[PDB]
């Protein structure tokens, strides 16, 4: 017989779809990472050595996009002691997420850019799909190239600036310096086809978010490059964030954190002062920080609660995980199962729990247990 | 009906394939821009909404590979009038190039490598496999991050750095320079996943190879990285290319240099020298000077025509033996898994049919897809 | 009652005590982390609130101290899949390693001193004793603060710089730049109080030693700084290793590898080739390639064992011999004012427990101690 | 048609054979350096001719090194 392995040809069959849109018993046929068909009863001989896999009584959905995620390790607020370990894939696989975008915190004294970047490169050898955020807490940004409009520009996986306004562990930028910055990550996004965004880490200060909108003010920036994060972390700059979605903005809540707004309760507030969801993005902040390395478990937990303690449909709760961070960060391919995209699906029960994971067409979790790992786990 | 075109489903039939060892009239299922499927007499309808073609009578083999393209521009070798313009789209594709590695030449002052970067990816958006390498004529090089171990390393176009020697347009470097960049190049590589090669511009001088025997002294760098070019540009050079190439090494030749030894005649006289062709690719040096690439296939004819080679070893030079230099994984061969860059030819080996990852680039004989400005 | 215990009196008896000189059955008093005693029988009640252990039938040895340890990772030569991570503290002290040399390899790019640097503070925060080396198999040396010398002599950490010769992944070095190297390590380290050595990393070069040798011409640098490691990668170096060790310069021979000349062999051959044991260290290069630890005590076991050397000859290479190159003061001998890192065996050289400055970081052959994030 | 080279204590030990091997074309089968056991460098550089393919000769008259 003629041999046509080379096409990696898989037909998920018989699961109710969300891409995340609310679709029925829909089926999924995968060739070569990509996804080539999507439609109710496909028959499983349409293609050769098609890997046929029944999902019937299973919910299938997009993989996870996880924009927060210190993959070389972060921490050091403590001292030397407190730098936390590189993220392993399997740790994140196994939490649903696909997709990835790193950044630094704090620590850019021990903590490199191109660090970042050659991980971020691990990881997408790996299976899965990583990019990264130039830059971090500190301004002027430490950079790879020497400027930020040249990394976000030629660096291929940066798609984006971070920075940290209103925390005691700021850099104390001016809007000058805070507004140039966000300029550099816009023209360099244009001119490397990366959404040349800024991501502020919000901390506690009274101010909250009032260096952006005086950023805005100072420059001709969109406001829907702009992301402040952490959103969640007090109540007075939860409401303000309100406000700034409401203004055009995309807001980023982090599931790492539980009070004083819960990451479900602050989708949900989202949604009840009339945010699309399209403008709502939930992280995990994972990797970072008893003093304890924050993890990826809380996602799927928002998930979750978003579906059984308030009243989100599942693909809803799904949404701000999925096609909202593809749709804000650009990500071609992703967030989305139709024809054309990626493969990185999951395969859950209906208590979305996961069961399964795809990555571009190969199966990462196998039982809820990764049956893919990085080089050294 | 579902709609299964996503996957863009094409198969090319009954043609001779050469891949590029001749095999006989073999089937190429595509998918993806992937070739999926390698084997005589595949069913026109083994998969849904799939574009069959017909190539009873025609000629099928792995486009080609140009490893020295001045993509961005060159020349200005006498004056800012002398500075070639930048490189059309359809003029690689219609010269049967899918895959190419962009670089500067003497001018690296009005020729920047964010620019050719910059040339190298729109290509990629554009349909074709494009790379680059780093530096110039210059040493030590002028790079767009700081070191040529940074640059290969870390920008995801750069396979390895370029430099001149030999020649009365050099930076007249000296053996250490030379050795640390080339081992910069080396080191990077590794850490890229690049080959982390160093191509040598030769000149006219006595001197030829011998710096860069001399630097085989002083560092430890794998022979198999160093390639010099245009060795065909005076016999006393060529002659020492070949004693090179005996020695593990691999030379490359202009097909835009046509004496003392011409581009066929410079891969014959390999031949009887007994190199492995293997060790022996074929670069176009276009858009310097201005240069063309027409003289790619002419070389690949005139080699089947004029000279006594075999359509298999006659593209050798112009695709495995590139492709294996250059680690350019998926390309230069038609096998499942490989990327679906492919030619269509007349028996007489006259490109009618260009694919690249794919997608179609020349119907018939004239590119049908284009650069965003030509 | 009073309250002593901030004294952290704990009295180790009736072992057999080799410091690593072959003592008898002697008792070792430590407190706040120090050696303040060392005389056979001493009383339980000598002092206050003192942990009495009994040691009865069991081997105390001073704490291995391992000089080549790529602590915040390595590799990395095969794409960004190959970095390896970084080291765990119970792996270390597991392996009976109290005191150890952080160090950069061919990876200079994606791993920094600034890091390693973090990674050593780390480290003696959690237990152990460790230090660095600057730069990497890059030359000239990718420092923290500008220059070598400055390096070595203000970063409190840095006890010399590393770089790499006669090897297909260096930067192809010149005498001189290679020299200048050496010769700020050694002003640096005068003027820090540290050894200022230089350790050279040794490739598969026909050149081995050479360079080492062409650096001794052209400077003045005392042979006793210069340290070459992975001796026992291939027979050649390794005689001249051997030729050089019989100068008066010390050799570094790594555990990790076990061909041509595995690690027993290489000490081996060494003291049959009349080499006092003084010039002659053992390291592992963990966490590089993913390298282990094990192999040190492992070298230790099989030199006692298979071959014919003492426990106290075995045990040299991997503390005083390396204690006396770095002059690491206080350290890899059992001395009353010396540091407590002792390490208790079985007959059978099986380690048991294990004590960093005081400190219990073994229980039962498992750390009990461990890092932040463990 | 051997050559057999009588080995002193200089430290240029062999260098003398290696020297020859450079100068024209006798085969190193038929180099014999003797004594070689006479000093330890000399004994070491041995061991490395015979490497090379040589064939070395050692003395029972002599005890040390």
């Amino acid at each position: 017989m003629i041999d046509y392995t080379a096409a990696g040809f898989t037909l998920l069959q018989g699961a109710h779809l969300y891409a995340p849109e609310d679709r029925g018993i829909c089926d999924v046929l995968v060739a070569n990472g990509k996804i080539i068909a999507v439609a109710s009863n496909i028959p499983s001989d349409i293609v050769p050595n098609c890997t046929v896999v029944d999902l019937s009584g299973q919910i299938l959905c997009p993989g996870f996009i996880d924009q927060h995620v210190h993959l070389i390790g972060g921490g050091g607020e403590a001292g030397p002691t407190t730098r936390t370990p590189e993220v392993a894939l399997s740790r994140l696989t196994e939490a649903g997420v696909t997709s990835v975008v790193g950044l630094l915190g704090t620590d850019s004294i021990s903590r490199h850019p191109e660090s970042l970047l050659a991980k971020t490169r691990a990881l997408n050898e790996e299976g899965i799909s990583a990019w990264m955020l130039t830059g971090a807490y500190h301004v002027p940004s430490r950079t790879i190239t020497g400027s930020v409009e040249k990394d976000v520009a030629i660096i291929d996986r940066v798609i984006g600036v971070k920075c940290a306004i209103s925390d005691h562990r700021s850099a104390a930028p001016d809007v000058y310096h805070l507004a140039n910055m966000a300029a550099e990550s816009r023209v360099g996004g244009l001119l490397g086809g990366k959404p040349g965004v800024t991501v502020f880490h919000m901390g506690d200060s009274k101010k909250a978010l009032q260096p952006i909108y005086d950023l805005l003010e100072n420059c001709d920036v969109p406001i829907s490059k702009l992301l402040p994060t952490h959103v969640n972390r007090n109540v007075p700059l939860f409401e303000q964030a309100l406000e700034f979605a409401r203004k055009g903005g995309t807001i980023d809540i982090t599931s790492s954190i539980d009070e004083p707004v819960a990451p479900a309760e602050g989708i949900a507030r989202a949604v009840q002062a009339g945010i699309p969801l399209a403008r709502v993005t939930l992280s995990s902040d994972g990797n970072g920080s008893h003093i304890g390395v924050a993890g990826f478990e809380t996602l799927l937990e928002t998930v979750q609660v978003l579906v059984k303690d308030y009243d989100f449909s599942i693909s809803d709760a799904l949404r701000p995980l999925t096609s909202s961070v593809a749709g804000f960060l650009n990500l071609t391919g992703k967030g989305e199962i139709l024809p054309g995209n990626d493969a990185d699906l999951l395969v859950m029960t209906p208590e979305l729990r996961i069961e399964q994971v795809y990555a571009r067409g190969k199966l990462m979790v196998k039982d809820g247990k990764a049956c893919v790992k990085g080089t050294f786990e």
